[PDB]
């Protein structure tokens, strides 16, 4: 999806709770790549890409994490993920 629109989304819907790609209230599960491939459900099983288990997480929430399907649009979750995806991949947080 679109790393660039997402950028826009995640300062809208995440930066309160991930600013600079960190985790303010659980603060191991980052969203830097080593992290994520720790802790994300499915991606750190081998079983989602990093963008699927990103949108994943987005639409369903996680733990205190709250879920924002029916929150955001269909293309906001899936560029928010490859925003998350981009940033990780290429280390740019
Ligand atoms: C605070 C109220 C949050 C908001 C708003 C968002 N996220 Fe979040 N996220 C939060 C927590 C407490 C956790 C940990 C969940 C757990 O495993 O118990 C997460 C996790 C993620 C992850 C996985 C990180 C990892 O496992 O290392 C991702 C990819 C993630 N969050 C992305 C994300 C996005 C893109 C958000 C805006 C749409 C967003 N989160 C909101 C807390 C909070």
């Amino acid at each position: 999806a679109d790393a660039a629109a997402g950028a826009q989304v995640f300062a809208a819907n995440c930066a309160a709770c991930h600013a600079g790609g960190n985790n303010a209230v659980m603060p191991t599960k980052t969203l830097k790549a080593d992290a994520l491939k720790t802790y994300l459900a499915g991606y750190k099983d081998g079983s989602k890409s990093l963008e699927e288990a990103v949108a994943y997480v987005v639409t369903n929430g996680q733990g205190a994490m709250p879920a924002f399907g029916g929150r955001l649009s269909d293309a906001d979750i899936a560029n928010v993920a490859a925003y998350i995806a981009d940033q990780a991949e290429n280390n740019k947080w």
